[PDB]
C-alpha cells in the first residue's frame, strides 16, 4: 500500500551537540517555527552527514524535510524553508536539496517544485527557483500516470502543472525568470508537451472546456513571443501525434473543435487556423487550414477519428468544418465508383444465382462450367480484398463493429463461396450447405450499400446489447427445462430423447415455429404439463422485462445522430476507397490551395493549404443586425 | 452524546440507519469541524493534491466487525427505499468494496462447487434405470443427498439468524426460499427413492428445474450481468385476481352447459385449464359443433377472447405508463446493494465452520478528547478522484 503524502495523524515511516534527528527535524518544519532550527547544521558537520541521507528522509518513499515544509505552508510561506536551504550549503552537500525527488514507485520524481505549485503558493515557487530548483525535473510516478483509480496526470512537469492547474501567474513567473526559464518544448516520458499534456485532462464539460482552451490559446501566444521560431503545435509525441491529433484520438471534441477552428485578429494572427475571406450577409466564406487533416498525408486526423479512435463522439468530429464539407467534395469525387462496386457485386450475385439455380444433382454445361470459374474467381477476388483489408485495419474492427460488422460478413461469405467450389472438385456432398449459406450471406451483404442514398443511409446498438443480455437468462431457463423433460421421459420408456431435441422442440414454440408435444401417453403427464406451463410463464415473464427495458431506454435517452452517424458511414468508406482496389492503388489527390496567408514569425511567408468552406446561416446574422 | 444507546440498543448513526433517514445519515457519516470542536468530526481530511483528496472516515460502530453495525442494519433490518443508496455513501461505498475484494475467490468458489453439484445432480437423474456403473450411480446418488442435505442444513442456519430480513425485503432475498425448495425436493426425494415409491419422480424434475434457475442467483459478482422487475410482479398480481374472475366465470358456464345437453368442457379444472392455455398460446379451443346450443358456445368463447385482449391491453398500458413516467436509474445502486447482502452473509462463513472477523481500519491518534484522553479512533483511508468539483474551486 503506497504511503500517504502528508498525513497529520499518522507518522512517516522509518524503513557534542545535541541529536537532531529526523522526527525532531520534521515536527519543527511542520510548525513553521525556524528558531528551533539551531543546532541542526553543527549535529550535521559532527557526524558528517547531510540532509539528502536517507536518515534524515522517509525510507518508504524518499520524502525529504524540505517538501515536508512546502506541504505544510501556512497561509502560503513557510518560515522554515529559507533556513533549512541555507543549512544545507552550509552542510557541504553535493547533491542539492532542493531537486531532491523521491524514490517510491507511486512517487516518483516528486520534488518540492512541484508541492509549491499545487499548494499556489508563488512566494514559495520563486523561493525554491531563487536557489537552484530544477523546472525540468519529471515526476515519473504511478500516481501521475493516466490509469484507472487514484491517479493525478498533469504532464509530468512543474511547467505542466502550472497550466493544468489554472495559475497564469506561476505560468507566467517559470516561463520567463532570469534563474531558470522554462521551454514550451519539453517532454515528459510519454513525450506529450505542455499543449499535450491540456487535451489529455480536457473533457466535454464547459467549465473544463473553458478553462483548457484559455490555457491552449494563452501558451501559444505566450510561445510566439519566447521562441517565435519552434513551432509547438508540430511537436510530435512518441505515439507521433500532434495535440491536433491527439485529441482526435482521445475523443475530446471540444478541444478539437477550437483547434481546428480558431481565428485571432490583429497580432497572434499567424497562430490562427480560420481564416475569414469574404462575408455577404448569412454568407460566410473562410479559408480553413487542411494541415495534418486532409487525407493526403499519412496519419491524418481524418485517419485517426474513423480507424483509431474509440471515443462515442466519433460521429460528431466528423459534422464540424472543415471535416463536413472536406469529407463531402471527397465523397462526390469518389460517388460513382461505390455505385460501380455496387453494380459490380449485383452482378457477381446475379452469376452466383444463376448457377445454383441451374446445377445438376454441350453448351449449356459449358456456360455452367464458365460460370463456376467466374464464382470461383469473385471469390478469391473477395477473399483477397478482405484480407488486405484486415491486415491494415485490424485495430478498427475490434474497437468498433458496429460500423464494420459487414466486412467480416464480406469474409465469411468470401470464404464459404471458395471453399463450397473446393469442394465441388472434391466430389463431395458437403459442397451443398456451404453453398445455400453463402447464397443467404450474399444477398443480405447488399445492405452494406444503402448508406450511398440519403433516404436509407440516415437504436440498433441498444437493441443488440439488451438481447444479449437476456439471452442468458433464456438459455438457464432452456437447459434447464429441457433436461427435466427428458429425465422424466428417459425413465419411464419421442419428443423429449435428448437434450438437444429437447432445447429445439421448447424454442421452436417460442418463436412460433412449432408446437409443444404434452406426451398423454405417459405416465406422469401432469408433471409434463406443469413444467410446460413453468417454462411457458417464465419465457413470457422473461420476454416482458425485455420490452419493458428496451422501452425505458429508448423514451428516455432522447438524441437524434441518424445523420451523423451516417456522415461517419461515408467517412469510414471514402477513407477506404481513396486507398483503391488491391489489385491497383490510386495517387491519393490532395485537397486545397496553397495560399499565403502572410508572414510567419521567421520571416518566411506563411504559405498553407488552406481550402475554401462557405457558409450560410440565416439564423446568426439576424442576431448580429442592430 | 452519540455513544447513548436507547431501549432498542441503537445509537444516533444507527438509528438513522434503521429508519432510512438518508440525509441526516450522510451527515453523521461524513462531518468535519475545522479548529475547535473537531473531536466532534468523524471524517478527518489527511492530504489533497488536485482532484486526489484523502480524507480518513472513523469506523466507529459501521464496521461489520462490531455486533449490530450499521452495514448489518441497512442490510438485514432496514425497510426504507433507500437502502440501495445509503450502500453508495462513503466509506460504505469502500469498505464494502474492499470486503468483495478479499471474498470475491470465496464467491466464485461457492459458484464452482455448486456447479459440480449440479452436474452430478443431473447426469444421475440422466442415466437412472426405470457391477461398476451401478456402484458409482449409487455413489452419485450418496453425493446428492449429502448435498441436498448439506443445502438444507445451511438454508435453515440462515432462516434462523435473518427471519425479519426476509419477510421485509423478498426481492433481495427471494433465491433463499428457492435454495430451502430445491434443498427440501433433493432430500425427499431421495428419501422416497429409498422407500421404493414412484412419487420420487416428480420431485427430483422439480428440482432438476429448480436447480438449474437457481444458477442465476451467481450473476451479481459479474458487473455486466449483475447491473423495473418490482412494477412488473406488482402489476401481474393486480390483474391476475381480474383474470380469474374471467377464468371462473366462463368456465362454469361452459361446463354447466355441455353437462346438461350430454368432451373439452366436463368440469370446472378442465375447463379453466382448456381456456388457459389458449391463452397463452398453449392450444386450441373447442367450439362443441355437435352440441345443439354450439351458438351460445361460440358467444361465451367470443367473449372471454375478446374480454381477456382488453384486460391484456390494459395491463401493457398501466406498465407503460409506469415506467415511462418515473424516470430513475438504480441499476448501480441495486447492485451494490446485492453485493453488500452477500459479503456480510459470506464474512460470517459456513455453518460447519465460522470465520472469525477481521477488524478493518487502522487505529490512528487523532488528537486529544475532551477528558483529556488521546483521541485514537479506528479510522479508514479513502481516496477520492473528482474532477468537477476540483475545477470550480479554481480562481
Ligand atoms: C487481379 C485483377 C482482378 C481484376 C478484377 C476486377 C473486378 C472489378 C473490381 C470491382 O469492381 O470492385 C469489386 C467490388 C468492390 O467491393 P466493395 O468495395 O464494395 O467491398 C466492400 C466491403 N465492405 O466487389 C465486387 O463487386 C465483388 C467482386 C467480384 C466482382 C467480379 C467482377 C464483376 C464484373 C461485372
Ligand atoms: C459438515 C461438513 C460438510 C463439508 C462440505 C464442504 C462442501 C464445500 C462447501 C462449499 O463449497 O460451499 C457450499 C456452496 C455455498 O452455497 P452458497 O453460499 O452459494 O448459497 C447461497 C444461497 N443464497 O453451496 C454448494 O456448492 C452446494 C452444496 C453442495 C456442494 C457439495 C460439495 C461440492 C464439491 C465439489
Amino acid at each position: 500500500e503506497p504511503p500517504p503524502m502528508e498525513s497529520p495523524f499518522q507518522r512517516e515511516d522509518r524503513n557534542e551537540p545535541d541529536r537532531f534527528d529526523r522526527d525532531r527535524l520534521f515536527s519543527v518544519v511542520s510548525r513553521g517555527v525556524p528558531e528551533e532550527l539551531t543546532g541542526l547544521l553543527e549535529y550535521l558537520r559532527w557526524n558528517s552527514k547531510y540532509l539528502t541521507d536517507s536518515a534524515y528522509t522517509e525510507g518508504s518513499t524518499g520524502k525529504t524535510c524540505l517538501m515536508k515544509a512546502v506541504l505544510n505552508l501556512q497561509d502560503g510561506v513557510n518560515a522554515c524553508i529559507m533556513p533549512l536551504l541555507q543549512i544545507d550549503k552550509d552542510s557541504g552537500n553535493p547533491k542539492l536539496l532542493v531537486n531532491a525527488q523521491c524514490t517510491d514507485e507511486f512517487y516518483q520524481g516528486h520534488s518540492a517544485l512541484h508541492i509549491a505549485i499545487e499548494k499556489r503558493s508563488l512566494q514559495c515557487v520563486k523561493l525554491l527557483v531563487e536557489n537552484g530548483a530544477d523546472v525540468h525535473l519529471r515526476a515519473c510516478g504511478r500516481f501521475f500516470q493516466k490509469h484507472q483509480g487514484t491517479c493525478f496526470y498533469f504532464g509530468e512537469l512543474p511547467l505542466s502543472l502550472a497550466a493544468c492547474t489554472k495559475q497564469w501567474d506561476v505560468v507566467t513567473y517559470l516561463l520567463e525568470n532570469p534563474h531558470q526559464p522554462a521551454s514550451l518544448e519539453a517532454t515528459d516520458s510519454l513525450g506529450n508537451t505542455v499543449l499535450h499534456a491540456l487535451v489529455m485532462i480536457a473533457d466535454n464539460s464547459p467549465e473544463n472546456s473553458a478553462l483548457v482552451i484559455h490555457m491552449y490559446d494563452g501558451l501559444l501566444q505566450m510561445g510566439a513571443r519566447l521562441c517565435p521560431t519552434v513551432q509547438l503545435e508540430e511537436i510530435s509525441n512518441h505515439q507521433g501525434l500532434t495535440p491536433l491529433k491527439l485529441a482526435a484520438k482521445e475523443g475530446k471534441i471540444e478541444i478539437f473543435r477550437h483547434i481546428l477552428q480558431r481565428e485571432f485578429s490583429g497580432p497572434y494572427q499567424p497562430l490562427s487556423r480560420k481564416f475569414t475571406e469574404w462575408c455577404y450577409g448569412p454568407v460566410r466564406v473562410s479559408l480553413y487550414d487542411l494541415s495534418s487533416v486532409d487525407s493526403w498525408e499519412k496519419n491524418s486526423v481524418l485517419e485517426i477519428i474513423a480507424f483509431h479512435c474509440k471515443s462515442p463522439n466519433r460521429h460528431r468530429m466528423v459534422v464540424l468544418e472543415p471535416l463536413n464539407k472536406l469529407l463531402q467534395e471527397k465523397w462526390d469525387r469518389l460517388v460513382s465508383r461505390f455505385f460501380f462496386n455496387f453494380a459490380c457485386y449485383l452482378v457477381y450475385m446475379f452469376i452466383f444465382t444463376v448457377v445454383a439455380y441451374h446445377q445438376p444433382s454441350t453448351f449449356g454445361e459449358s456456360m455452367l462450367l464458365l460460370g463456376h470459374i467466374l464464382i470461383l474467381l469473385g471469390g478469391i477476388y473477395l477473399l483477397l480484398g478482405q484480407l488486405w483489408y484486415f491486415w491494415r485495419r485490424r485495430l478498427f474492427i475490434w474497437i468498433s463493429f458496429m460500423d464494420s460488422y459487414f466486412e467480416i460478413l464480406f469474409l465469411l461469405q468470401a470464404l464459404l463461396t471458395v471453399l463450397s467450389q473446393v469442394l465441388r472438385f472434391m466430389e463431395t456432398e458437403w459442397y451443398l450447405p456451404l453453398l445455400v449459406l453463402s447464397l443467404v450471406l450474399g444477398w443480405l451483404n447488399l445492405l452494406y450499400y444503402t448508406r450511398g442514398f440519403q433516404h436509407t443511409g440516415i437504436i440498433q446498438k441498444v437493441i443488440l446489447r439488451d438481447l444479449l443480455r437476456f439471452l442468458l437468462v433464456y438459455l438457464v431457463f432452456l437447459f434447464g427445462f429441457a433436461v427435466a423433460l427428458v429425465s422424466l421421459s428417459r425413465e419411464a420408456r419421442a419428443p423429449y430423447r435428448s437434450i438437444l431435441d429437447a432445447s429445439l422442440e421448447l424454442f421452436k414454440f417460442t418463436i412460433g415455429m412449432g408446437e409443444l408435444a404434452f406426451q398423454e401417453q405417459l405416465r406422469f403427464r401432469g408433471v409434463v404439463l406443469l413444467l410446460l406451463l413453468a417454462y411457458v410463464l417464465l419465457t413470457y415473464v422473461l420476454l416482458l422485462n425485455m420490452l419493458i427495458a428496451l422501452m425505458s431506454e429508448t423514451v428516455n435517452h432522447v438524441a437524434d445522430n441518424s445523420w451523423s452517424i451516417w456522415k461517419l458511414q461515408k467517412a469510414i468508406s471514402v477513407l477506404e476507397m481513396e486507398n483503391g482496389y488491391w489489385w491497383c492503388r490510386r495517387k491519393k489527390h490532395r485537397e486545397g490551395r496553397l495560399l499565403k496567408v502572410g508572414t510567419r514569425g521567421d520571416g518566411t511567408p506563411d504559405e498553407r493549404w488552406c481550402f475554401r468552406v462557405e457558409e450560410v446561416n440565416w439564423a446568426a446574422w439576424e442576431k448580429t443586425l442592430p
